[PDB]
Formats: C-alpha cells, structure tokens, sequence
C-alpha cells in the first residue's frame, strides 16, 4: 500500500536530533503503529524525487538487525520516512535510564551491530555513516536493530552535519578529511560501546578518582584534537573482561587499515563468547526502562 500524509495521525513525539523530527503515528488505513521521521529540506523538486527514489531500496533492507521500513514520501516541504516503531527506543535513551549497560548485554548489541553492518555491506554495498547509541534501536521482543544508515547519497548530502559539540562519534580519518570508508563505522561502534559500558561519552577519559566513584565540558577543537592526536579510549581493566577490552581496542585503532574489519570482529573471542551466552535481553530491557 502507498503511504500519504492525510492517512496518518500523531500519537506522541519520539524526538529530534536534528533537521528530522520523529513522531509515533497511527497509519489509519492499516491500523499499524509506525515511527514517522519528517525531514525539512529546502530542495528543488527534481532532487527531492531522487531522494524518494533512492529511499525505495529500504523496502529491500530486510534483516532482523535492520529497522523495518514502510514507505517514503514528500509532503509539505518535508520528506517522510515511515518505519517500524521500536517500543524500547534508542540505546542512548536506555543508557540514560540504566546509567551503565552490562557487558553481557553489550555483547548482544555488538553481535547485532556487526550483523547489521555486514547485511548492509554484503547485500546492499552501503555503509552506515553514523553508528551511535541513538541510531541503534531496541524493542520488547528483545530485538536490536540499526537505522539512520546512508541508503540515499542525495539525502546524505542534503542533511549536513556537525550538530555535536560535546560528543563526536566520527573516526580520526573522517574528522581529518575525505579519506574514509566502511572502517569508519568500526570506530563509531567501538566508541559507542565504551560509552554504554562506562556510562558517559569517553572523551576526555576518566581519571583515577572518577573510575573509583563509578566502579566543565569540552570545547569543539579540544575534543576533535583529542580524537585525532591523543591515544584512543580504552575500557578500564578488572571491571571488564580482557576479551571485551581487546575487542574495543581492535575497533578503536586510529589507523583504519590496522583497525579490525567486520570479518575479523565476527570471529573475535568476545563475539564467540557472547553468542554462546544465554541472555534475556528483552527481560533486562523492560525491567530497566519500564515496559512489560
Ligand atoms: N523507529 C523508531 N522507533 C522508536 N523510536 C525512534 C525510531 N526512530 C527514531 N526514534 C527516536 O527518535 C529520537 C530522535 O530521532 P533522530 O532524528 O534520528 O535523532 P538522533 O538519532 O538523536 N540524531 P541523528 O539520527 O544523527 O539525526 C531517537 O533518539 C530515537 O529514540
Ligand atoms: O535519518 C537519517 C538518514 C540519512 C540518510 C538516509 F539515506 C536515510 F535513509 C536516513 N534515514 C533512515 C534510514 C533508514 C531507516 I530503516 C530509517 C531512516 F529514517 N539521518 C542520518 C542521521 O543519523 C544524521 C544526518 C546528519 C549527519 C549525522 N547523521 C539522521
Ligand atoms: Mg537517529
């Protein structure tokens, strides 16, 4: 069925962050609850047609690790992406409630991010371009899915960009120039996992007394200079398994050719161990964020 603006009904607002605002909506003719993201763009009619045309490949992006898509359309200065409503929200939101996400749970997430990225790469020859906790979605069925990946190049271009400034998940190479590709997503995942594991954006790293308590903010140039020139972030020892520690280290190597790739991580000790693990993520999620 084709989706049109007048067939939806707002339920609640899910967020923004930015350019694009996302609401929880009821598609009146199906009865389905969807999450509709509207992106306001001052764009010519020919290239907004290109954006919609390119977005149609989302109908072919079906994977347990990729957020479901319903349809894409243009309304009144806004392009709409109607997708599966993830009743658990983003990992950024669950981290706010959790304070800290456990290692076992982070193993289940890591498995989903690698499998999600492998899917987009193998099946669709596309890179995520923005792997961070808010673009990693969860639900009460215990599902961990990716969204906000760069399926449309023209949309990628049209939405720009640097809306940070105390948190950048950009790899040192992407921060430094045009010399980036799929390896950038590895870094972003690596950084995201350290954040969720420790309970805060890991730059600047925490001191002796800061880590003791757990277990003013930074200027844009200070943070970016840290990323590109200072040694990469690490997981604190003792509190985390050597397997997780090595895994994040492999992800956060500043040299993208030295950095581990999806292939290597997929067979990493940490992943192999998490795959064996019997983890009720669904039950953990609902009890920590307040659902079931
Ligand atoms: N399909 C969905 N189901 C449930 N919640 C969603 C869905 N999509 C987006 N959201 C929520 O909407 C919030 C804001 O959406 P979004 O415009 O993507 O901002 P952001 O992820 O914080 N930054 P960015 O994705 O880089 O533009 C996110 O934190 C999610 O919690
Ligand atoms: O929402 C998006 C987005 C950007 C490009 C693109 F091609 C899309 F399809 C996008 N949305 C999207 C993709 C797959 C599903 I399933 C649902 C979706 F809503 N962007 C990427 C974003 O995270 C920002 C844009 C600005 C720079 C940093 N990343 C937000
Ligand atoms: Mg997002």
């Amino acid at each position: 069925m084709e989706l049109k603006d007048d067939d939806f009904e707002k339920i609640s607002e899910l967020g923004a962050g930015n350019g694009g605002v996302v609401f929880k909506v009821s598609h009146k003719p199906s009865g389905l609850v969807m999450a509709r993201k509207l992106i306001h763009l001052e764009i010519k009619p020919a290239i907004r047609n290109q954006i919609i045309r390119e977005l149609q490949v989302l109908h072919e992006c079906n994977s347990p690790y990729i957020v479901g898509f319903y349809g894409a359309f243009y309304s009144d200065g806004e392009i709409s992406i109607c997708m599966e409503h993830m009743d658990g929200g983003s990992l950024d939101q669950v981290l706010k409630k959790a304070g800290r996400i456990p290692e076992q749970i982070l193993g289940k997430v890591s498995i989903a991010v690698i499998k999600g990225l492998t899917y987009l790469r193998e099946k669709h020859k596309i890179m995520h371009r923005d792997v961070k906790p808010s673009n990693i979605l969860v639900n009460s069925r215990g599902e961990i899915k990716l969204c906000d990946f760069g399926v449309s190049g023209q949309l990628i271009d049209s939405m720009a960009n640097s809306f940070v400034g105390t948190r950048s998940y950009m790899s040192p190479e992407r921060l430094q120039g045009t010399h980036y590709s799929v390896q950038s997503d590895i870094w972003s995942m690596g950084l995201s996992l350290v954040e969720m594991a420790v309970g805060r954006y890991p730059i600047p790293p925490p001191d002796a007394k800061e880590l003791e308590l757990m277990f003013p903010p930074m200027a844009i140039f200070e943070l970016l200079d840290y990323i590109v020139n200072e040694p990469p972030p690490k997981l604190p020892s003792g509190v985390f398994s050597l397997e997780f520690q090595d895994f994040v280290n492999k992800c956060l190597i500043k040299n993208p050719a030295e950095r581990a790739d999806l292939k290597q991580l997929m067979v990493h000790a940490f992943i192999k161990r998490s795959d064996a693990e019997e983890v009720d993520f669904a039950g953990w999620l609902c009890s920590t964020i307040g659902l079931n």
